């Protein structure tokens, strides 16, 4: 699969990109990090992480009613890039109408963006896992301060553990999906550990997914899934300016 403008059609920002002037009119904490470029237009220095944090936190408040607090020392998620994945997962699990859907977020991060977007947008239940202590605290706090503790269960999982170990203190039988952004041997090895877990869980999880940061990772994993004899394998490509991502999903369903 390949989408128009290499980003989801139901993405808010494909047709309506952030208007920095409008956001600086409404949000003064965002107005500081805004600068007037060599053309007279309201620009943002994307090479500065304080500016990006301001952008992410502002977008989540204006366009999603989510008030998050994130540290600069940990990965700042790009809201329109992460948003493509939510809609892609909506498509896989066949999101329409009013039947509860259960997800797993391997490495949820400081922002807990995938669960906060999912639960807000579609009312999805989430098991958000984090190995990092700081991220776990920031994520539990962000879910707590957005009254989504009923829908998102944030859990600190040990350093080595992955998907099977996350379903330890869990009693749910069928999970509609698992989404994940692996951290930066390497990436391939990580996703391969998910593949091996997916072979253990088979149909207990409807769709297993991944958001890859390196193109060189896609061809081996597609092959890895084939040699392990995985029935359904779908993969797409996303964008947000110069930053590219490769989404990869697989199912044991015929």
């Amino acid at each position: 699969m390949a989408l128009s403008k290499s980003m989801h059609a139901r993405n808010r920002y494909k047709d309506k990109p952030p208007d920095f002037a409008y956001l600086a009119s409404k949000y003064p904490d965002f107005k500081q990090h805004v600068q007037i470029n060599l053309n007279g237009r309201v620009s943002l220095n994307f090479k500065d992480p304080e500016a990006v944090r301001a952008l992410t936190c502002t977008l989540l408040r204006e366009d999603f009613g989510l008030s998050i607090d994130i540290p600069l020392e940990r990965l700042i998620p790009t809201v329109p890039l992460r948003l493509n994945y939510i809609h892609w997962v909506e498509d896989l699990i066949g999101h329409q109408k009013s039947t509860l859907r259960r997800g797993i977020d391997i490495g949820t991060g400081a922002s807990c963006i995938y669960p906060l977007l999912g639960a807000t947008l579609n009312g999805w239940y989430f098991l958000a896992t984090e190995v990092d202590d700081m991220c776990f605290n920031y994520a539990k706090k962000n879910v707590e301060q957005n009254n989504l503790s009923d829908l998102i269960k944030v859990v600190k999982v040990p350093q080595k553990t992955l998907l099977m170990d996350a379903l330890k203190e869990e009693s749910e039988i069928i999970y509609d999906f698992c989404m994940c952004n692996p951290p930066f041997g390497g990436e391939l090895e990580f996703v391969k550990r998910i593949i091996h877990d997916s072979l253990q869980l088979k149909k207990r999880l409807r769709w297993y997914s991944c958001m890859l940061g390196k193109k060189c990772s896609l061809a081996p994993l597609k092959e890895e899934l084939r040699i392990q004899g995985v029935p359904k394998v779908t993969y797409t490509e996303f964008c947000q300016g110069r930053t590219m991502r490769w989404a990869l999903a697989w199912s044991f369903y015929d």
